[PDB]
């Protein structure tokens, strides 16, 4: 039946990414990440962004459009770089500013675009200790976030008595998690 799935750090459009992260960024990673969620979704499934959706709005290769006709529910966690909500309102059917609190199986989630700890670089420590905050003060199970890019050898959110689980593509092979990788843990 209905699937739970949590991807992030798309960067639709951010041509300049396959220079910035040459390791794992390539031509064509939109058509990848679309791909990869197109065989997977179901009408009665729900996807879940946290973060980072589109470098711009000019859908000049149909990636916007080719997102919004798949099916599902897509709901949103937006990142440093998602800013114009307006614009984004019509590729989601929801969107939460920070984070949004889910429970599955019991297990209460939280999901946001920032990690506990930055493993290589905390550019926004603040916002770090915000959903650190958040998990404690709500006792959630696990951490479902986005953020921390591809390095060659390997989240901080760790060191903390926390859980968690990077949904950026880069970490997944362009490919959503499932609901399944979440048992994997219950």
């Amino acid at each position: 039946n209905a699937m739970m799935y949590f991807i992030s750090d798309t960067h639709f459009y951010h041509e300049n990414i396959i220079n910035l992260n040459p390791e794992v960024r390539f031509k064509g990673f939109e058509i990848v990440i679309l791909t990869n969620l197109l065989k997977v979704l179901k009408p009665e499934d729900t996807l879940y962004h946290l973060g980072d959706f589109t470098w711009h709005f000019n859908d000049k290769n149909e990636y916007l459009r080719i997102w919004k006709a798949l099916p599902g529910r897509k709901i949103l966690v937006m990142g440093n770089h998602d800013k114009d909500k307006e614009s984004l309102k019509e590729y989601f059917d929801e969107i939460y500013d920070f984070y949004k609190i889910i429970e599955h199986k019991g297990k209460r989630i939280l999901l946001s675009h920032y990690p506990a700890k930055d493993p290589i670089t905390e550019r926004y420590p603040d916002r770090q200790e915000m959903v650190r905050e958040i998990y404690f003060k709500e006792n959630c199970d696990l951490l479902i976030h986005g953020h921390v890019h591809w390095n060659r050898e390997g989240c901080a959110c760790k060191d903390y008595r926390i859980e968690c689980i990077n949904a950026n593509v880069e970490w997944n092979d362009y490919k959503p998690i499932s609901e399944r990788e979440i048992d994997k843990l219950i």
